[PDB]
């Protein structure tokens, strides 16, 4: 059996109804398969539940043939009577759009990860064509749709659990007791102790090589590194730079780093004098002392950029022209365009810690005193996070430090959501810019299939956003993982929740 040191109680057990990532590292991957995945080496769509997929020509139909032969999990507490087929998918991916779906209303009809993504407006209907083939009619062309179906959210569930909860009237252990497809079971759960899976000995995919996965619940990450130490934990939850250290001389402990794919920027309303100007935005960018704050926000956890990507991106080309720190650059340059000498702008800090920054506030007060000393006055200014991204949204300030943790390993997802024409409108685009160059070196680069050619043009992009700098990329948040040597089948990625689906002694 295998022990990871989990770092809170799972929140679900269905990945639908939650983004909570430390829920999602339990769930997902150990007891779901999705349709589709994306080849780690090649970023290629594989094949997993759906063997086969065709998209239209005018592109508003996704068909998916669908493996034979699948089974879903017998546990304790429910037995399946047929194999996998084509009523599952549509059980599952309608519950999130259709009112008339008799899931769709538990309990909270909240399906975070597809709201944020808009697949729950996106998808029209679902048709069954056969036992094996189903087809997703959506309102319009949209090319992120088959990288949202391969997240760790686009999971398969069992229509036949279902509907017998629901002749039960016990719609609410669909979501708390789970039957799945994938490589465990679930066995048990305790609040605050464990959580327990079994083999999967029908597993459709492969021999699963461990008899136990047992989630040993240890909020305190001190205390998860010291279950390292005794062995009484296998693996553990993500750890932070410093308590690793103390690893390092243990033969028997590896310990894994993997640049995560996300950026923490500092983005310019492009739209607002002064910061409308390019020679404004070049002069800040100087005064900005990244070493600074490499040492006192990440305290070793990030890894500074190079481009708006992050090294592990497939399509990150290196930014030859990325601003050095130097203040009296700065200033010279600040005077140059006026000011003449200096202003007052705000800095917006996001309110919550997150991978891509850990402490904007704390990174905004840094910054307030690198920029005063070139004569720029910053006013830190610090909402909730909800009413902070509907203001950004609404493009009401001077300057944001915020960020992105990519939704998908397709490069796109780290130009199309954040920087293009219509994120202006969407209120997604911190930097209310809008240029339709960039734009289109977006469309052309999703009209192209061949990725070693989407490579020309997003490197194009990345040259262009250090150019016009509509945001300056600050740094990547990284990933750790530490793990007995005994265990191998583990290794950590630049994205997605963490899988011990092929974990091995």
């Amino acid at each position: 059996g295998l022990v990871y040191c989990a770092e809170a109680n799972p929140v679900s057990f269905n990945p639908q109804v939650t983004t909570t990532g430390s829920t999602i590292d339990i769930i997902a991957n150990q007891l779901y398969d999705r349709l589709i995945s994306i080849d780690p080496v090649t970023a290629e769509f594989k094949s997993e539940l759906a063997t086969d997929w065709k998209i239209s020509k005018d592109g508003k139909s996704v068909t998916f043939t669908l493996r034979k032969g699948v089974k879903f999990h017998t546990t304790a507490y429910f037995t399946p009577t047929r194999e996998f087929n084509a009523d599952d998918v549509i059980f599952t991916f309608s519950r999130l759009f259709d009112v008339y779906n008799p899931y769709h209303f538990v309990g909270d009809a909240n399906y975070p990860y597809f709201q944020s993504v808009g697949i729950d407006q996106l998808i029209r209907k679902i048709v069954r064509v056969s036992d094996h083939q189903v087809r997703f009619e959506l309102f319009n062309a949209e090319s992120s749709f088959l990288a949202n179906m391969a997240t760790d959210f686009a999971v398969v569930l069992s229509k036949e659990y279902a509907m017998a909860l629901k002749a039960n009237n016990q719609e609410n252990l669909f979501d708390q007791y789970p039957v799945g497809t994938g490589p465990y079971i679930y066995k048990e759960y305790r609040r605050d102790h464990l959580v327990r899976f079994y083999k999967n000995a029908d597993y459709w995919k492969h021999e699963v090589a461990l008899e136990q996965l047992v989630y040993d619940i240890t909020p305190n990450g001190t205390t998860r590194i010291a279950k390292i130490l005794t062995k009484e934990c296998d693996v553990t939850a993500h750890p932070s730079s410093a308590q690793l250290s103390i690893l390092a001389q243990r033969d028997d402990i590896n310990v894994e780093r993997e640049t995560n794919l996300n950026i923490g920027y500092w983005a310019f309303n492009t739209e607002r004098p002064p910061f409308d100007n390019l020679k404004v935005r070049q002069a800040l960018v100087h005064a900005i002392d990244i070493e600074k704050i490499m040492q006192a926000v990440y305290y070793g956890n990030g890894l500074r950029a190079r481009s708006i990507l992050p090294p592990t991106s497939w399509a990150f080309e290196p930014q030859k022209n990325m601003p050095i720190f130097d203040p009296q650059l700065a200033k010279k340059l600040l005077t140059e365009a006026g000011y003449e000498k200096g202003f007052d702008m705000s800095i917006w800090a996001m309110p919550v810690s997150r991978i891509y920054n850990p402490n904007a506030r704390k990174m905004a007060e840094l910054m307030q005193s690198d920029l005063r000393k070139i004569g720029v006055n910053v006013n830190i200014v610090e909402y909730e996070w909800n009413t902070f991204i509907q203001r950004i949204g609404e493009h009401r300030h001077d300057s944001v430090l915020l960020g992105w943790a990519a939704d998908t390993p397709d490069p796109d997802n780290f130009f199309s959501p954040l920087l293009s024409c219509t994120a202006t409108f969407s209120g997604k685009n911190p930097a209310n810019w809008c240029n339709p160059e960039f734009d289109l070196l977006l469309t052309k680069a999703l009209d192209t299939t061949d990725l070693n050619l989407r490579k020309q043009y997003y490197d194009a992009a990345q040259s262009m956003i250090i150019e016009q700098l509509p945001l300056y990329p600050i740094a990547h948040g990284m990933r750790f993982q530490a793990s007995s040597a005994d265990v191998e089948g583990i290794t950590l990625g630049p994205f997605g929740a963490i899988s011990l689906a092929n974990a091995r002694k």
